[PDB]
């Protein structure tokens, strides 16, 4: 099975993957993951990718679709694979089918913005340690101490709620043509297209993602 699972920064999208890797045997994939190990291996890709990167510069969308068609060639991914959180816009899908790279599913993994505030906004860290609380899910044992120093919490300075929501009204505002580019593409037959309500227990999500599968 060929799947693109998409979802906003904090929606918790990842909470599936290794459930989808197993029920098909597919790895898990991502632009990220294939700009890193392209570097590693030092072929003619992965040296155009290091230089721009080098130079602080934006990998293209020719060369990240170059990067995806080289990644999914790979023996590993003869089941199929798991395509994490990309296209991020209709120009990268339509490079993509300029490609020839169709999948079988696109799923979008949706939960409401105001969920995945209060989610990441209770998160309390011990920075020396990396451990890490929350306020409504993992509480410590001592109000705003962490368990084992005594020391008093902080939160992420990535985890500010101002920052939190900035981050959310950009991946609306770019995600948006994207969800309805793949509803098209489901009506036209080229691929399946499913909205997740990422909001359920984990294990009801997983019997819904069984339902949309098969
Ligand atoms: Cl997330
Ligand atoms: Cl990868
Ligand atoms: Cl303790
Ligand atoms: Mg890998
Ligand atoms: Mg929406
Ligand atoms: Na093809």
């Amino acid at each position: 099975m060929r799947i693109i699972l998409l979802g906003a920064p904090g929606a918790g999208k990842g909470t599936q993957a290794q459930f989808i890797m197993e029920k098909y045997g597919i790895p898990q994939i991502s632009t990220g993951d294939m700009l890193r190990a392209a570097v590693k291996s030092g072929s003619e890709l992965g040296k155009q990718a290091k230089d721009i990167m080098d130079a602080g510069k934006l990998v293209t969308d020719e060369l990240v679709i170059a990067l995806v068609k080289e990644r999914i060639a790979q023996e590993d991914c003869r089941n199929g694979f798991l395509l994490d959180g990309f296209p991020r816009t209709i120009p990268q899908a339509d490079a993509m089918k300029e490609a020839g790279i169709n999948v079988d599913y696109v799923l979008e993994f949706d939960v409401p913005d105001e969920l995945i505030v209060d989610k990441i906004v209770g998160r309390r860290v011990h920075a020396p340690s990396g451990r890490v609380y929350h306020v409504k899910f993992n509480p410590p044992k001592v109000e705003g101490k962490d368990d084992v120093t005594g020391e008093e919490l902080t939160t992420r300075k990535d985890d500010q709620e101002e920052t939190v929501r900035k981050r959310l009204v950009e991946y609306h505002q770019m995600t948006a043509p994207l969800i309805g580019y793949y509803s098209k593409e489901a009506e036209a037959g080229n691929t399946k297209y499913a909205k997740v309500d990422g909001t359920k227990p984990v294990a009801e999500v997983r019997a819904d993602l069984e339902k949309i599968l098969g």
